[PDB]
């Protein structure tokens, strides 16, 4: 597909999600993606919530000590996925996300998913394991009458259309 016109038709018309994208489970890429820029900003640039090439960040520990650590965002959401803690944060589009949460084989409407839960000053997103070896990435932006519980029932209801048409294969 054109993943933009059914992510924007099925998750971003419900006003619940300030964006969506599709990641590759093999590198943890968004390969396609929407925000509901579009009043709103015109010339907003959606890839830049989803999207950076690697860079270094400069981290301080309690001791005082300091380290550079070279961000790639695909592999912090592996790790989330692979291993159940963040060992860097989750990031995305240059955005420290915190980790809060994780529900493996979460049980909605018939079909499970593993849906993990991370976030940032005002926001969020949610990631769930969907068919093709997918990860579906959702924004959600407190300042703009969303919230954490809302647009995780819209993510889980995407995932589940489709969970079901992966079951038409025929």
């Amino acid at each position: 597909y054109s993943w933009d016109s059914y992510l924007n038709d099925r998750l971003l018309a419900t006003n619940q999600v300030s964006g969506a994208g599709l990641a590759s489970e093999e590198d943890g890429v968004v390969y396609a993606c929407v925000a509901q820029g579009e009043e709103s900003d015109p010339n907003f640039d959606k890839w830049s919530l989803f999207y950076k090439e690697d860079y270094d960040i400069e981290v301080e520990d309690e001791n005082g000590t300091k380290t550079t650590k070279t961000i790639n965002e695909g592999q912090t959401i592996l790790v989330v996925f692979n291993e159940g803690y963040a060992p860097d944060g989750v990031w995305l589009g240059g955005t420290k996300y915190q980790f809060i949460n994780i529900e493996r084989d979460l049980e909605f409407e018939g079909y499970n998913f593993d849906v993990a839960t991370c976030a940032k000053l005002k926001g969020g997103l949610h990631l769930v394991k969907v068919p093709g070896g997918n990860i579906l990435v959702v924004l959600y932006d407190e300042e703009k009458e969303q919230d954490r519980g809302n647009s995780k029932i819209a993510a889980l209801t995407f995932a589940k259309e489709l969970a079901e048409s992966s079951q038409l294969q025929h």
